[PDB]
Formats: structure tokens, C-alpha cells, sequence
């Protein structure tokens, strides 16, 4: 089958917000589900996906040279849910020529470029149904008899980030997909020369210009994209002096050990879900190793080695090219300075230290997932009565008062559900299955005519 | 689509002597190239396998608990040819309900005990065309026109390993896919206390009943058959006392490092068959320590573990519990004593020694592949003349006289090709591309009409 | 040089309680600092070690098969503070002619049974000055003039283990060393057929005499006693059925990783030691992973591998030959039944589940290290007024009254100090550096004298 | 002790040439056997070591940034002979105050790096009796009765490397320890260009000194230099476009395998040496992969990894920004053209291919070990009439004809002696051990005295 577009004017079945990795694996289900080959049940539902990139990017602003997968390549955007779709990883290898060679590396964690490749080649064939450049600003609430008090559609507008104008399109379902937004220490004032992680590969360079320059760049953070960063720093920069400031006492190793990790599995959601608030509270703090605030192993181990060999150059570790200062928080930046660097002012992460002369401050400090908020706000009152949060069904769809909103309308929230679906929400590691989940919630009934 | 069975009585398309993981790599490739599915241009073909074991085994004799494949999964039946495929090993894990948790396991190979369901999982899918209990124990050559000089068909005759009766089946085109026969050094003599590895794990528990019984057991060899038997005696029978008899001074460790292992790749083939009989002999050489007479490294070093414990509760090596003598050739075995045990006369293997006194000497020594040969005999006149060795070419078909045999009737060998073929031809390594490349040589003509 | 023995009726210069691990580091420490080949400084100090074991033995009750070290070698009893020692595990190796064989390991890690066999080879070097079989039972303040106030000796009692007869040895200076008490859970009754981790080489088969009879065994606990028991039982009894109990979700990996790991650096102590009793009890609760509750990676793996097979063989969980029952407690013990077998109920470890039959049940619950408290109930009110706990310095004395006993009488505590000196206090760690510092500490006067 | 120096005028009792690893080795040995510390039984010997470049250094030519010894630092220059020798590598760790720091790496291979460090420290403790900036040029035979027939000494001549004037030092014996010379191909022009692996590091930066600027660069060779040269030079110029070229098919990995590597033992060399010429020729054949023309593992993984990037970057070979061309040899090489880049001509080096155009050629093609001969050129009449190569007995002094040479007097060889006394002649492998040997074969008779 081959998904075709549908006029902006027409009512859609669904509008997802967002093209990211969690749309693609719905995307990618939707097709599978109306493939003859693997449903032998198999119109086309109505269907658009809005990006704001301009085409299909993964986290691009880190995809640091060498940089890897931290989830095994099974856990693709469809394998576990079927591993005979034409979306597998393996087959995506078999099209490109490159089966047999990376099957010779022994590895089930190909670099974050070539994962990115796959999920760009998956994208690539959903084309007609996506529309970049679009940033969806808002979801509004429709009415197809303007006298009645039942929403029985939405209207998502979205803005040209070329043009400007604003579009819109109506839609009895919507699923936002949005990801995440950079999360900044509130104490830190507004520089260029203070960057976050996410922006690294996409805005630094045009900062610090000179690769051989000797740059000072410190890191503010501790976990996975701090040790990345930290590290690909002294190599893009080989006559830098880097410094790793973090508040805990050292870089913690990611748990991947395998009960833990049965976590991640997609049946362990039923089973996360129905815990109370309390117990899902408890869960997430108890298992917080196995993705928050935690390094790969390998990496700490690459870091250390590169410290022990500062060691071995010069006993004293006041002298060393890159440095890592633990136990250690920010509390005064000067950056009005007729200097290109700034001062930070260092001091104890216990309840005065040292200062630090810095051409940029990269802040490594995550993500918040609470953009939806923002975009829902017009659709607030449809919630019942007194609820001021949004709260997703097991099947992802928001409560809304039946009395409302028609049982044909909905929105789903995706990727942002943590709290009350687990640690795997917001990772690769149930797309595949969540995707098929997703398009039997949104296209059940159409699904259930031809079954 | 599913192959049904043809009468015992017709004239086939194809029959197939074997049905290991060569002949089933056959089935499967056939029936994924009839699947509308998979192939878009997609009657049935008249096909039979006779199998002289009475269910699928693979290597049953040598399934020794622990034991792992020493090829990457992604090297299954299917998964190189077309990852879309049914038969695939991550599809099986999906069918089985343990494609999860497999991959926490974070593995690339599988336990041996595991890779046979995954085939006997597969075979079971032919189970209409596949006949067990049938040892095939000649091919005789036909000719529809008796009076004429030309062949177009092949007799194969078959014994029921159950009845002992003869059966009889025609056929245009033949595949001998055999394996290998157990290999025995010319000097040894026979006795049920002698026994090849092949027949470990189903004979020898028969002959040593009792184990907790403090036996003495040898073994022969130094490839990765006599280290899985050294090691897996030691645990089987804790209280034996064990002794590896090797000519060469070590244990050495299987080549699997990336460039080398390339010459296992499937598009190699056409490389490698392409060079002159002196040039393959030299490249067979040259690559030896991927294959032949090599142990993968993880089993020597816990082997090599084990013998240091030893030598911490004791440094006298002539009183540990299990022992290797290196450097060793057999020279006389006494087995006519009035005693259970046999007595083993030990030389230096350079160009007199010890004595052992053991129950059982387990003889890993590997396996000879020419019993094709012996199937062949009564069609070695059809050869172009003064041939005494048969020829595969390319495409595994044998060389016969085109004024002797018709152009619609052939014989394929499968697995005894390593001399024209390479290293990857008795392994699991191409069998996915070579059953489809069979595929096309066997049915070219009917699937063409189809495309 | 060599330590003589001092007659039971003289006063010693220190007399130390236990000989384990701690106290054969300070008897390593003294030797070297009195041997003129290592110190160029260098009559005899008058020395005793008491020892309740009726020989030199090293957690002989988890002496477990195949089980292995968790710390390099090179932090053994001497090479950290003297690479030179007679007393390295590398000089062990060389006298015991193992040297280049362990080489050749290429391991950190050598097994149990051969780093206990390198602390007996070191401990019988000073079998003139340690009395085996004797348990000490309490620490009696002496007064040289019993008219004054003033406290200047300490008596030690200890019992006979095989006589029970009562010796007396007085000293200026004790040192307590005395390692850890069995933890049990207070909820549990008392019965031959439970018992604790520590007891199991040595107790266990005594009560399931037939290795090859299908018993039910239990294991409660999650960390690495538990996980070494759970995974040894399936090798010691085959045909057995185990069940693990947790409490927490699954078992947790240890953190071993380097940054974190540098809080078992000798230098550290200092840094631990100064910092508040806030600061000391939040430190140990962040890195409680590296130690606590935690089973070592490659044990983790071993495990779960083993219970991959099982699903392999049966995809039913409640079948299993061996298995884990996470987030359960124990609530109710059934033990006065007519059969050999115990009723354990189970319900929920969250704020009625199954029942277990069992014929044994190994609790792996930890350890205490309060037993110092009973042996010092008789010295209590030399502490400074109203001080209800032992305070030990930098230099592990404890703080007494100075108008109150004299400044050439003390008491040392060793391994019970993990709240103030940190999580190596327990461990191999730091001993030879902590020997050394002791040595220093209590007969720095008379090394002072020959420097 | 310390070893003090001796006059130039003065008899020697011994004079070794070469201060590389073997003579520091030997330099050890004799202030181990001279320290009461360690030799219970211990005038000085008259000693002096003469040294071609300017200070001690290691392979200063390949000390390629990363790389990493191929040896377990157990096998320093003394551990295997005396653990308690202060001449250890964890001695030397203490000393620096490295010792903890290195323990937390968890490796057993120090950077080279570092190795030289510890064999500086080492050497820098015999800076009296070292004379470096020192060539020999011949050893000339003297003799003290100069009517007589009777050679009795030694006349070592050495070229000062500054001034170029012209040393001589008499000694009663002789050890002769240089290494080996560069090896390189004999169809090879000179040229400024082409350039030997040994001379990497030290040459090739002054010959491409722009590190930006878009170099090809090719590599001959495929063992452990040529692979580390290939790897370096990507890093070194990232925009360089480097080329390897080597004959074999294929890169092969190192047999560093537990059983194999036992060839390496010290003890291993009695057993060697006793062999007949003919089993030592086919006993070094059969063990070539453990040293020679092999790469370890890890690098070959990750040039295959690094391999394997290029491609998912770019499916066409051709345009890789760095290549290997296996089964090739140079045929021609054009050096007289206007432009700075030759041009390479390579053929099949199986019995016309393309054409390299580069800046430099490195040629990784190994060592010879001859150049003692020519050094005793000027004393090979003191051999057993007839025989014109030097044969080393087992202590490795070499064979002279009694009736022309006095038992006092006589020349060692070391290094050079892999035909007679095995693999580990050319490493460190045996170093400690041999220095202790070749202590009392040389000073024996005054060790006895003291013993
Ligand atoms: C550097 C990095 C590496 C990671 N690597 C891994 C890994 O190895 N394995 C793993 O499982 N997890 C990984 N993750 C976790 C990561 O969250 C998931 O891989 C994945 O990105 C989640 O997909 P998503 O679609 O939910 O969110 P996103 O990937 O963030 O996609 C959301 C998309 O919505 C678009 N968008 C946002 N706002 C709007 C708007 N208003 N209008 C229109 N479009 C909008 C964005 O442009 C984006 O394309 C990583 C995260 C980071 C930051
Ligand atoms: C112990 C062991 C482990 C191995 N593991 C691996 C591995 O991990 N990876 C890998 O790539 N290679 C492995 N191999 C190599 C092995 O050769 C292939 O895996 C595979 O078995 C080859 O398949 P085949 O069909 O060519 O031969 P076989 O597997 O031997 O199958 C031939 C079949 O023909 C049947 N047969 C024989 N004679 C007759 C007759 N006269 N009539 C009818 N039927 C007959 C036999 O019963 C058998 O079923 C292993 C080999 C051994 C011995
Ligand atoms: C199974 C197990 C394995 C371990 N493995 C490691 C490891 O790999 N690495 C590591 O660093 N740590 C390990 N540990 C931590 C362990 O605490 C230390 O290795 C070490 O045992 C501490 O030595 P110690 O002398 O303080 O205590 P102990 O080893 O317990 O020694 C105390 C001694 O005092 C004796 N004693 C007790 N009471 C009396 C009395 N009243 N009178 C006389 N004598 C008495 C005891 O018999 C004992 O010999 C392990 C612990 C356990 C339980
Ligand atoms: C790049 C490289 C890395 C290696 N790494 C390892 C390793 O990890 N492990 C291992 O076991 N082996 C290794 N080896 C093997 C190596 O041969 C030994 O480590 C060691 O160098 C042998 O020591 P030697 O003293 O015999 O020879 P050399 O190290 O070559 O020392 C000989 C010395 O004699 C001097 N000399 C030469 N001619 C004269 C003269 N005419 N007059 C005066 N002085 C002279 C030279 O300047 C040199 O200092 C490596 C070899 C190379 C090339
Ligand atoms: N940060 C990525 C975590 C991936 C997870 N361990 C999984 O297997 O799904
Ligand atoms: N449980 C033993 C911990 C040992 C510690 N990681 C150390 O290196 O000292
Ligand atoms: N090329 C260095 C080889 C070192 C050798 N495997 C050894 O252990 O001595």
C-alpha cells in the first residue's frame, strides 16, 4: 500500500503533531496494518503528520561523531511488533547493500548516525502524508452544529517557519508527538556562549569557529550528554582546555542489566499502569539508573582512562588540559565582561570555591516533556470538571467529559506519558508495539469492517 | 502458499537426498519465492525430500548441554536472502513468544539446543513433502525413451529404516545435500568403547550408565568437538578422570576476526570459485584457522581456567583430575583384556611414552564429506569422458555429457563443494542466498513464466 | 625478622581480637616495619592475636565453587602500602612456583579459594603469636595501682572453644577486629532447616545429605551471598527446585565503574573521616550500590541466561526447575508439620500471594557489626561522661577519658568503622595501607626510637 | 647498593652494548643479586654499558599516541625473577605515587607510553655506569700475552655520536644486546619519502608538516606497526587520504590464546633449546601468529569498524577517504617527477593492477637481527675452525674454540636468539628471568664467594 495525501481543506481521521521517532512508528504501523501481506484482513483513513523541522532530523544538534545506540537494534520501529514488516532494521540494511557488513561488526548498537538513516529512510516513504516546516501552535476545539455543546472535531493550526502563515486543518483525532524541551538550570542567564546539549553540533561551531584555537569550554552536567559532549570536545577542539563541572560526586553507570531491564519490555506496560500513583512514583525512582542522570559504561571508562593519562603526563591535576570538577555548582556567572570570556563562579553542591574563564558554558542539563500544555490550552474545558492535568488512558487518549465531547473525537498524548506508562515511554524501546497500540485505539473501528 | 505432497508414483520437478539445514534452506527459499507476498510475480512444482533420521535433528549426537552456535543468528535460513520472510530466527522468537527476551539477552548466539527448534521449527512447515525414515542408497539413471541414447530422468532409491523396504521415486533433477560422514583415523580399531563425537551425547550415556562412577575417559582431537566433549565430561561425570590426547603442542583459537570472517560472506562465492585450482588450495590453506581444527577462544580460556584451579589445589599435574597431553599420537590400543578398561600406548607426535587405562575413548576427529560418491556410482558413465571426479559448477549442478543427458535433467550437490565453493560451503553461513540462488538454477523456467 | 611468642603472664604491648583478614594486615605491617630490609630504622614488642576459629579460615561457609574475588588482587595485605612486602599476592604466587600460570590468566580476579589460601600463607608466618580456639568473652579495665583512678591496662578474657577453660592475658593497648554477625530477619523462627548465608558450605549438606534427591531449597535476599547460593544449589543439587526471595524487584548490579570507585582509595578515608555526620550518612546512602544489595554483572548475566533456557524448554514461568519470586516477603513459617518440608507463605513486599514448600531455606540477609559493643560492656564508663556510643579517631582509637585512663592504654576498633571511616572499612580495601597506620599509631614511640 | 663507574682505562669485567630493555634487564639483576635486601649471600664488578642515542628511550619512533604494550605488566624487567625487587613495575607506580590510580584502570596493558616511563625510572638508577651517545663499531680480540695464542680479553671501540672521535674500553667479557634494524623491502628506492615504521614518529611530521592539508599517505605492511601507523595517521591528518597495502588477503589477529602463549613461559626456553634445528624451525612455524605479522584483535575491530562507517557514509569504495588493498605488491615506484607526490604501481601478489599517487610511503615491514655481525666481524676466527655463523649455547654466551680463547673470557649474545632459544627471545617475556641468568653466567664465580 502506499498512504496518499489528503487536501488541507477535508476532515481528517487523524492529525499528528510532530515527525519525530513516535509518529514514524504509528505511521509505519498504519501502513503495515492496510498491507495485504502481513494483515490478511487488508478506504484510506484521512491522514497528516506536522514537522517543524524541514525535513526529517534525530536529535541533530547531538550527533556527536562516534556516538552510539544505547538500545539493542531489535527494538527498531517494528520489529517487535512484526519482524516481517519492510520497516525492520535488517531489511532497511538488506535495501542499502549493507547486511552482511554490519552483521561482521558483532554489535547491536549501530552508531546514532546510521539509526538516524533508518528512521530517515523510513520517514522518506511516508512523504506525501507529512508536512514540514510547520510548527502546530494550537488545537482548537470544533463543532459541527456550532448550537449544540458537543466538540466533535479539532482544528489544528501551524505556522510556516519560512513564511509565516498560518494554516489550518480539522480533524475528529489528534495525537501529539512532540518530544521534548531543552530543560535549563533557572539561575543561568541568557548568553550566547551558553549553549545546551541539544544544540551542540548545530550551533557551537559557528560560536568557537577556530578548531585549533585554545578554547576553555566547560560542561555543566553529569550524565549521558555531558560525558559525550565532555569527550567529543577534546577532540573537535584538540588544543581546548575542557572542564566537567556536575554536582554529583562522579559520572554513574547506566543499568542495563537484564531484570532491571525487563522494565523496558512492551507487556510491562499493562502492568505499570494499573499501579497507584504512589507505587508508579516509587517504581520510577527505584529504577531512575537505567536512563536519568547516567552514563554508558564504556564511555566512563574512555573518560577515565583519558584522565589517567593526564596523570601519568603531570601528577598535578591543576595542570591537566580537561579537568572534572565534582561536588561543584554554579553560582554567579559574569558575562558583561569586555573579555569573549565569561567568569563562572564555582562553589560546594553540599548544603566559596573556585572561578572559571570560559569561551562557552555547554549545559547538559535535559529535557522537560510539558510542551503540550501549551498547545492544549484551548481545549482545557473539555476536560471533566475541576481536572486541571491532562490524563491519558492506557491506550494514550486523554480523558475528556463524554457529555462534551463525541465518542468519534479524541486527542492522544505520546511520549510525554512517563508518569503513568514507565521508564520506556520516552525511548525507542516500545515504539513498534506502542505504534500497532496505537493505530487499533485511532482506526479500530475501519480495522474491525475489514477484519 | 503451503507445498503439498505428490504422489510416490510421479515424476517429480525435484527430490532432494538430505533434509538438514542445506536441503531446508531448499524448502524454504522454494516457498518464499511462491509467495505472492514476498515475490509479486508469484502451478506448484512436484517435490519431495527423503530424510534417513525419523524427525528433524540436527547434530544430535554433539548437543551438548551449553554448547552455542558459533555464527551470528542474523546467518539464519532466511534473513540474507529476504529479512521479510517468515522463516527468519527473529520471527520464530515472535512466533515462540520470546523475541523480548532474547534480545535481553544481548547475544548473537543462540544455544545450539535453541538454533535446532528454530530449524526444527521451520522444518515441521514441510512436513507434506518431506519423508523421514528413508535412506537413500542410489540414483539410477532413466531414459524415457529406452531405445534411445539420452537420459531426462533419475531413479532414487530408498530404504525404510524401520522396514527395510525398497521405495522408489522418479525425477528430472536431483540435490544431494548429505553432510558429512564420521572420520576415524585408519590405525584405531573398532570397539563400542571407541566412539566418534557424532555419537556423544546418544551413545556414550548407554555405555557409561552410571555418574557418579569414578571412569577414565579420553578424547582425541583439538578442534571444537574434543574441547565441548573435554569440558562437558568433566561435568557430566564429576568424579571421572578425563585426558585429552592432542598431536599439536595446543589448543588454538578459532579465527573470527572481521576482514578474515569476510570470506564467509555470500557474495564471495562467485570470488572464490572463480579462481584457479591452485589458488583456492592456497586460499583453503591460508584460512584454515577460521574452521578446521580450532576452538573458539571463550572455551579454551575456561578450560584453560579449570587446569589452573587444579594446579592451585595441587602442583604435581600428573595427580589432577583431568589432564591434556599435548604433542601425543596413539600407537597401540589394547581392548581383548579380561578388564572394562582399554589400554592406550602414547608416542610423541614429532617426527615411547606414557600408558592410560581408560572406559572410553570419545574420537573427535572430524568428518569426511564423500558420500555422495557411493549415491552416485551406477551414473558416473553420464560425466563427459575420462572424468573420474564429479565438477559443480557455479551453480552447484554436476558436469554431465550434453549428448548423454537432456537439458530439462540434472544432479546438484549441496555441502561437499568446500574445494570449488570455499570455506562457507558446509556451514550454516550461505545457506539463506544459496537456496535462493538453487531456487533460480532448479525452477528458473516456471518462475520466469510467472515473472 | 620473626615475631616471638610472649608468655600468657606478661604484660603486652597489644594484644588483638580475631585474626582475620584486618588483624593479619596489622601482623603483615608490623614485620615489615621491622625489617631492616624495607625500613632502614629497623627489642621485640610483646604481641598477641586471639582467634575463635581453631585454625586460620576466611568465610569458609561461603567458600562457594567457582566463586571469585570482587577487588584486584593488587589490593591485597600489602602492596599498596609496600609493593616490596614478602606478604604480596604476587610473592605468594612466585614461592608457590603459580606465578607466570596466574599470569597467563590474564584476571584481577582470582577465586576465593585462592586468595584465602594466600591470606593462610601469610597467617601461618605468625603462628608463634596467634592463639587459635580462642573465643575472647569480655575486655577488663586494670589498674597497676588499684588505689588511684586511673586506668593504665585493659585484661582480655577469652574461653577455649574446645575446653572452655578461662585465660586471662593483660596489655596496655586492644584492638578489636573481630568482623561481622549473621543479620537475621526478626519475623523468622528458629530451625535447623533455615540457615543463614554464612553457614552454607558447612551446614547445608549436613542437613540434605543426597545430592541428587529432587529437594525444594529457597534463598531469601538479593544480593551477592544470595545470587552466589541460588546459581551454586543448581550445580550442587541437580535435580533440585529453588525459588529466590525478594523483596526488591529484581537483583541490581554492583557499581564497579572507576570514578565512583575511587571512594576505596586508602586516601579517601581522610577525606570521609572529616567530613559531618549529615555529610558521612547521605555520602554512604549515594554510593550504597558499589557494595550493598548488589550482585556482581557477569553473576547477573549467568543467572538470567540459565532462566532464558528454562523458557526455551517451557514457555510456562510456573513450571520452572529454578526460579524468582520478586517483590515478595515472607509473613508466615510453617515448621512443626509431620513432613520434612517447611509451608512458606508469601504475600506482596509493597505497602496473600502464594505458598512455598520447602526443605530448606538459606538466608542470605547480611551482616551486623555491633558485636564489639557486648565485649566492651565493662570499659563503657571510661568514655567521656554520658556518651553512650563508641567514637573512634582518625587513628580507629576510641575516645576515652584522659583524666581517666592513661595515655599509654587504649582501645582500637577495626572493620565495624564504615560510619565514620567509610564503605571500604568492611573490606580488603584498605588494609595493607590501614596495617601500616595502625602500626604507626600504636607503636609509633618505639619505631620513633629506632628512627 | 649503587653501582659506581669505572675508568675508560680500566679491565672490565663486563661491557654491554645497547641499553635497551635486554641490557636494563641484566643491569637489574646485578644490583638485585648485589642487594643484602634480597641476596641474603651478598667488591663491585667493573661494568659499563655503552648506548648509541643521546638518552634511554624505547621505540621512540612508534610511540603512537594510544597505543598500548602487547604484554602483561607481570612481565616487567623484574617481577618474574623476584616480586620483591624494587625494580617492579608496581614499585615503580608506588614510587610515582600512581599505584592506586593505576588499580582502578582494571588493565594488565599499560600505554607505551607509559612502559618507557617505567623502563626510564628504571634506567636512569645506572646513569654512572651507562655511557650513552656512545656507537660501537667493532669488538677487536686482545690479548695480555701478546707472544701467546691465547685470547684473554677484549677491545670494544665506540664512536662518540656528537664529536665522532673514537673510544676504547677493554673488557674480559662481552654482551652485545642491540636490537634489531630496519627491514626493508629490496625493490624500494630511497627516497625521503619512503620511510621505515620504526622512524614514524620521529621523522614523518618533519616530512608532512602541515597537519590540515588533504596528504595521501599509503602504508606497506599488515602486522601490528602497519596497522597502528594506518589508524594513527587518520587521526594525526584528518584530512589525509592513507591507503594500506599488504600481500596477505587479509589483516589476521594475534595469538594471544592461554595454552599457545605458555611458549612465552620462562621456563619454556630449556625445553626449546634442547630441540633439534629442524623441530625449532617447525616449532617457530607453527607459532608465528603470536607475534608475527598479526594485529591484536581490539585494533582490527576497530579499523573494521571505522571500515564499515566510511560505507554506511558512502556504498562506493572507491570514493572511501581511506582504503585497504589486499593481495597486492609494489612494482614500481615513480620518485623523479616534478610534482611532490610518487606514483605507486601495484600488481596481484598472487603468482597490472591500479596506481597510488602519495606524499610518503611508510613501510611497516619489520626487523632483522644481524647487525651483531657485523660488530664481530674482527673476532669470528675464534670460532671452532670452520664454522661461520655464531652458535649461542643455552646461557647464551657463544661458542669459541677452547685452545684459542681463556675461560675468563668470552661474548653473549641477547635478542638475537630466537632460531636456538624461542619466541620470547626478541620480547620482554623472559627478560627478568634472563637478566638473573645471565648474571651468573657471567659473574658466577664471585657470587659464589660471597655465597
Ligand atoms: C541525544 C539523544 C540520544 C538518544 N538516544 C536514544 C537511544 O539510543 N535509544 C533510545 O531508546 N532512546 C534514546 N533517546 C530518547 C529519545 O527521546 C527517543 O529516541 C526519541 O527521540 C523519542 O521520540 P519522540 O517522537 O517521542 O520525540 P522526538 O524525537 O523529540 O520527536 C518529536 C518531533 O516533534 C517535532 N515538534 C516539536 N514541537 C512541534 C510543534 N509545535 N509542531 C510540529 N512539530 C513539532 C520535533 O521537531 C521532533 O521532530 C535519546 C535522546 C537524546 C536527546
Ligand atoms: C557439532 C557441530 C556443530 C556445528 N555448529 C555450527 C555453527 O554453529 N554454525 C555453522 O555455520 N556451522 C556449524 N556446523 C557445520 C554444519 O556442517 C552445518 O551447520 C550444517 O549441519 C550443514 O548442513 P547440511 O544439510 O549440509 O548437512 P547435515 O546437517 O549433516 O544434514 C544432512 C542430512 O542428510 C541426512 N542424510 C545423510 N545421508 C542420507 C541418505 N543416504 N539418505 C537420506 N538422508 C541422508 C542426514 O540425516 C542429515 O539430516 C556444525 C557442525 C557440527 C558437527
Ligand atoms: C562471602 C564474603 C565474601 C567477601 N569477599 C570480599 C572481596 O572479594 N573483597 C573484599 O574487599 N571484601 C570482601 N568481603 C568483605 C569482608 O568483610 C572482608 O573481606 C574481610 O573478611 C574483613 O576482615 P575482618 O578481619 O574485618 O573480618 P573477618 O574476616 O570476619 O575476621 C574476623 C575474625 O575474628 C574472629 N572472631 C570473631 N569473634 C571473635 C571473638 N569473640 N574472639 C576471637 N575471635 C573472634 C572470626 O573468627 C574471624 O576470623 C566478603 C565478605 C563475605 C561475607
Ligand atoms: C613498536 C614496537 C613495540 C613493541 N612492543 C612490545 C610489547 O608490548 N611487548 C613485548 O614483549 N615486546 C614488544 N616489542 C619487542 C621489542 O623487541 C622488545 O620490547 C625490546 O625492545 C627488546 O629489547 P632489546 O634491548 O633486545 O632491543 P632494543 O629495544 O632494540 O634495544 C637495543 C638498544 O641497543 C642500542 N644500539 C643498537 N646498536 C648499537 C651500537 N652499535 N652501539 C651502541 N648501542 C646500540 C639501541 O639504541 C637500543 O637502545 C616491540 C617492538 C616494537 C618495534
Ligand atoms: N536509554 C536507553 C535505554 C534502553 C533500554 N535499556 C531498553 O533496552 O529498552
Ligand atoms: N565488594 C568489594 C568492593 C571492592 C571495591 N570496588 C574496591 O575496589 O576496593
Ligand atoms: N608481542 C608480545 C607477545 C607477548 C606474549 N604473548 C607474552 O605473554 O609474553
Amino acid at each position: 500500500p502506499r498512504l496518499r495525501s489528503t487536501p488541507q481543506d477535508e476532515l481528517h481521521d487523524l492529525l499528528c503533531v510532530g515527525f519525530g521517532p513516535a509518529s514514524l512508528a504509528i505511521a509505519i504501523a498504519l501502513h503495515d496494518a492496510l498491507d495485504p501481506r502481513l494483515n490478511k484482513s487488508a478506504a484510506q483513513p484521512k491522514i497528516c503528520f506536522l514537522e517543524r523541522q524541514k525535513q526529517f532530523a534525530w536529535h541533530s544538534g547531538m550527533l556527536v561523531p562516534g556516538s552510539k545506540m544505547q538500545i539493542s537494534f531489535i527494538k527498531d520501529l517494528a520489529t517487535l511488533r512484526d519482524p516481517r514488516s519492510s520497516f525492520t532494521f535488517l531489511n532497511y540494511l538488506h535495501q542499502k547493500g549493507r547486511l552482511i557488513h554490519f552483521t561482521n561488526l558483532s554489535t547491536f548498537l549501530p552508531a546514532r548516525l546510521e539509526f538516524e538513516d533508518y528512521m530517515r529512510w523510513c520517514a522518506q516513504q511516508f512523504s506525501d502524508v507529512v508536512a514540514y516546516g510547520e510548527e502546530v501552535v494550537e488545537v482548537i476545539p470544533g463543532k459541527s452544529d456550532p448550537s449544540s455543546s458537543v466538540v466533535d472535531f479539532f482544528t489544528v493550526r501551524s505556522r510556516n517557519v519560512e513564511t509565516g502563515e498560518i494554516s489550518a486543518r480539522r480533524t475528529r483525532k489528534v495525537v501529539i508527538a512532540i518530544g521534548g524541551t531543552a530543560k535549563m538550570p533557572s539561575g543561568l542567564p541568557q548568553d550566547p556562549r551558553i549553549i545546551h546539549s541539544s544544540k551542540y553540533c548545530t550551533t557551537l561551531p559557528a560560536l568557537l569557529k577556530d578548531k585549533s584555537k585554545p578554547y576553555n569550554i566547560a560542561v555543566l552536567g553529569s550524565g549521558q550528554s555531558a560525558a559525550e559532549i565532555f569527550h567529543d570536545l577534546q577532540k573537535r577542539y584538540p588544543n581546548s582546555r575542557t572542564t566537567l563541572i556536575m554536582r554529583d560526586s562522579a559520572m554513574r553507570p547506566s543499568d542495563d542489566s537484564p531484570f532491571v531491564n525487563e522494565i523496558f519490555n512492551p507487556e510491562r506496560v499493562d502492568k505499570f499502569y494499573s499501579q497507584s500513583a504512589a507505587e508508579r512514583q516509587r517504581s520510577l525512582l527505584a529504577d531512575k539508573a537505567t536512563n536519568y542522570s547516567v552514563v554508558r559504561l564504556e564511555l566512563i571508562e574512555e573518560i577515565y582512562n583519558d584522565m589517567y593519562l593526564q596523570r601519568v603526563k603531570n601528577p598535578d591535576e591543576t595542570q591537566w588540559q580537561h579537568r572534572i570538577l565534582p561536588e561543584r555548582k554554579i553560582t554567579r556567572v559574569e558575562h558583561h565582561g569586555p573579555q569573549s570570556r565569561m567568569r563562572i563562579h564555582l562553589k560546594s553542591s553540599k548544603p566559596v570555591k573556585e572561578t572559571l574563564e570560559v569561551d562557552a558554558l555547554m549545559v547538559a542539563t535535559g529535557y522537560n516533556r510539558n510542551a503540550h500544555e501549551r498547545l492544549l490550552s484551548k481545549v482545557q474545558h473539555l476536560r471533566p470538571t475541576g481536572q486541571d492535568q491532562w490524563k491519558p488512558h492506557r491506550d494514550y487518549r486523554v480523558e475528556m467529559d463524554p457529555s462534551k465531547v463525541s465518542s468519534e473525537a479524541g486527542i492522544w498524548l505520546q511520549g510525554c506519558n512517563e508518569r503513568t506508562h514507565g521508564l520506556s515511554d520516552s525511548l525507542l524501546s516500545v515504539l513498534a508495539v506502542r505504534g500497532g497500540e496505537m493505530v487499533q485505539s485511532i482506526f479500530g473501528e475501519q480495522l474491525e469492517r475489514a477484519a
